[PDB]
């Protein structure tokens, strides 16, 4: 198995235990998920979507511009990390973010906001919406924003 991380915060955002396909020639993966049902804890039932619950993903908000600021800090900071450790990387990350903002800000209202368990504001933020199936969750990630972390068996919770 692999677990993805945030390369920023180091808190873990999805395995490959999902559907994950690559999207916008590189820049970002599409994980695919299921709404499921879970007791919580008078308990009560609760339902989401299996990525979130699974990896504790936390729910944030945004305005668009608010969203427009902190990306454009983040798609900098990924630069960073790209020229430190991928530098072959940084010129189709500039010209991919870019355009990809451009997607994301005029489909803005489709997305919900989720970030790592331990909400780190520098973090990524992955977004959330549903096929057009109207039943089936997929998240979108920014894939050089991700480290890969190895396990065979016996999966630990850290950060």
């Amino acid at each position: 198995m692999i677990i993805y991380r945030d390369l920023i915060s180091h808190d873990e955002m999805f395995s490959d235990i999902y559907k994950i396909r690559e999207i916008a020639d590189g820049l970002c993966l599409e994980v695919e998920g299921k709404m499921v049902s879970r007791t919580e804890g008078e308990s009560t039932v609760i339902t989401g979507v299996d990525i979130v619950m699974n990896h504790h993903l936390q729910e944030t908000s945004f305005t668009k511009e608010a969203y427009k600021k902190y990306i454009k800090d983040y798609m900098k900071s990924i630069k960073g990390k790209l020229e430190e450790q991928r530098p072959e990387r940084v010129k189709p990350f500039m010209t991919g973010a870019a355009e990809q903002i451009k997607h994301i800000l005029a489909n803005f209202k489709n997305y919900q906001f989720f970030i790592g368990e331990n909400m780190n504001p520098d973090g990524m933020v992955a977004l959330l919406d549903y096929r057009e199936d109207g039943v089936t969750p997929y998240m979108i990630f920014f894939k050089d924003g991700l480290e890969m972390e190895k396990c065979l068996e016996h999966h630990h919770h850290h950060h």
